[PDB]
């Protein structure tokens, strides 16, 4: 655990929402 809240929480602002975006969104 805590391995995609850390990785889901940096790429907010590591690209404009961006990175995290398709990861939170590609599950569906």
């Amino acid at each position: 655990p805590v391995f995609v809240s850390v990785y889901l929480n940096r790429s907010w602002l590591g690209l404009r929402f961006l990175r995290a975006l398709r990861l939170i969104q590609f599950s569906e």
